[PDB]
């Protein structure tokens, strides 16, 4: 019983810094500060922020992993986000949001967890160059912007119900060899929201070893997105799915896959600026092989692989009749593919990932990116903040 003294009195504080560079994100920073038993409450409370070329994010984060003796966890967040779409290689807009989330998590068993939460978000959109897909969302909301005026304000307040499921039975954290990870993440809007939509994503990764020593391994990944409106409204474009880049279809510039903007005039205009869509599918097959010639002293510090990536995005609400003389961006069948090589290295300066891929199937508008690279590292310094 008396160990409840020392537990309720112990409190650690952690600063964390992070630096990183990627072809997706640009130069990247993380900073964060937290205490894990704040005021002897059991809650871990923290403040942390991130910055990319396209996104700046900040939050207060409250989270108690033993909200019940059984392992049910209660987690919370207050956040500000600024997203600058054109530094994400999409057609331009600015999305400044803030809001809040609270999330019950349940450990079903040692490989499965579930999540239920409620979320509120406010979104502020501005700087929207007028274009067809975007404006069709706007009109579905009752807004009628001018199509010659290169602005807006459009603001929405949404409340959501959010669920998820994660199955994880990978044998190892960094260089997996065996087993699968599944993740599902859904949401739906609840009455009182301005937007009215659902959105659901499924991720799967499955590792299959050929030899007993687990040095040759097939890995198949899939990624699946679908959302839509409920009352005649569309899912808001700011929640679109994207594809292309280091983490989805190598050999493609980030987000370049799928619909492209069709701009009104200041006599409509075709473009190569991606806008994403409300539906998406990605898949990859990867052959993991021992790495030549390094010798098995550095063995599991490095990993090499040959891949076939593929994927597609589409606009289920694109009206191809009305835009007869534009590409049919409702066609799911325009599947992109690439083939390449990949090198991973738990380097002294942290995780490192080198892709070289050729996109052998690519459609009008799609932007190549063969060479893709990702590095980053995190320092964590601790301090005791105890109540003895």
């Amino acid at each position: 019983g008396e160990n409840l003294y020392f537990q309720h009195m112990r409190n650690t504080g952690s600063f964390n810094f992070g630096i990183g560079y990627g072809t997706e994100s640009g130069v990247s920073f993380q900073a964060g500060v937290q205490q894990d038993n704040w005021l002897g409450t059991g809650y871990a409370v923290g403040i942390n922020g991130t910055k990319n070329d396209y996104q700046t994010y900040a939050e207060l984060s409250v989270t108690n992993p033993y909200f019940t003796v059984d392992g049910v966890s209660l987690g919370g967040r207050l956040f500000y986000n600024d997203f600058q779409a054109d530094d994400a290689d999409l057609s331009d807009y600015t999305n400044k949001s803030y809001g809040t989330d609270v999330t019950l998590g349940f450990p079903i068993n040692e490989y499965n967890s579930l999540r239920a939460g409620l979320g509120y978000v406010h979104n502020s959109l501005s700087n929207m160059q007028p274009q067809v897909a975007m404006w069709r969302y706007l009109y579905s909301m009752g807004e009628h912007p001018s199509t010659s005026d290169q602005d807006n304000s459009f603001k929405t307040d949404d409340f959501t119900f959010n669920y998820g499921w994660t199955y994880n039975k990978l044998d190892r954290g960094y260089f997996p060899t065996d087993g699968s990870r599944v993740n599902l993440t859904g949401k739906v809007t609840i009455p009182g929201s301005d937007n009215e939509y659902y959105k659901v994503t499924l991720d799967t990764a499955t590792y299959v070893p050929i030899d007993d020593d687990h040095k040759w391994v097939v890995l198949g990944r899939t990624r699946w997105g679908y959302g839509d409106g409920l009352g005649g409204k569309e899912m808001p474009f700011y929640e679109n799915f994207y594809a292309g880049g280091s983490s989805t279809v190598r050999g493609f510039q980030s987000n370049t896959i799928g619909p492209k903007a069709v701009y009104f005039p200041h006599d409509l205009s075709k473009s190569d600026d991606a806008v994403g869509g409300n539906a998406m599918a990605v898949a990859s097959l990867e052959f993991i092989t021992p790495t030549p010639f390094i010798s098995d002293k550095y063995a599991n510090s490095v990993r090499t692989s040959f891949f076939w990536d593929m994927g597609t995005v589409w606009d289920t609400n694109w009206d191809s009749s009305q835009y007869s003389g534009y590409p049919d961006y409702s066609d799911p069948s325009n599947i992109r593919m690439s083939a390449g090589i990949a090198l991973q290295w738990m380097s002294p300066l942290g995780p490192l990932v080198f892709s070289y891929a050729q996109p052998f199937k690519k459609y009008d508008g799609d932007k190549a990116e063969q060479f893709q690279f990702n590095i980053g590292k995190t320092w964590m310094e601790n301090v005791a903040l105890d109540f003895s």
